[PDB]
């Protein structure tokens, strides 16, 4: 046996995780770095129903659609993929989710976070280098869209940082 790297899959890297426990014992899954079935999910399981956070950053990922329903999941980190829409699908997979991060993604529209006014539940946002922030009042384009949402790019609705010690 060894270690993951950037040149592991997926559903090898969960297999490094699952080494110790059942995928419904696990509270926090990391999948960082590892590689996709062409932007698609590959060993991803509904036996994560204690799942409360997901990691999946700079895998490369371009679709959500192979997600399973992951009724506990409040924090997904989607960050440095592929992604440039879709997200109708975390709407109905992860129905209380509050915390979703999708920095360095395809994003190029606020019409691309038009699915998220779905979910009543979602509290903070990041959109960190897409080009959707290079769109004129962009910041207030998505809180006007989502007004159920508390943070956008690690600030709030009055445009003041969030906390140390919370946030989580």
């Amino acid at each position: 046996g060894s270690s993951g790297s950037s040149g592991m899959d997926m559903k090898r890297r969960i297999h490094l995780e699952l080494r110790n426990r059942t995928p419904a014992a696990v509270r926090e899954l990391v999948l960082d770095n590892c590689k996709s079935n062409d932007g698609k999910i590959e060993g991803l399981t509904a036996e994560f129903v204690n799942l409360e956070f997901l990691s999946l950053i700079n895998v490369g990922l371009i679709s959500v659609s192979n997600l399973p329903k992951l009724p506990k999941l409040k924090k997904l980190e989607l960050s440095e993929n592929r992604i440039f829409g879709g997200l109708d699908m975390l709407a109905e997979k992860l129905p209380n989710l509050t915390h979703l991060n999708l920095s360095g993604n395809k994003l190029k529209d606020i019409s691309t976070l038009e699915p998220l006014k779905k979910l009543e539940c979602l509290k903070s946002l990041d959109l960190f280098n897409c080009e959707v922030t290079n769109l004129n009042d962009y910041r207030e384009s998505v809180f006007k869209l989502l007004p159920q949402l508390t943070y956008l790019d690690g600030y709030d609705r009055e445009d003041q940082e969030a906390p140390d010690s919370d946030a989580e």
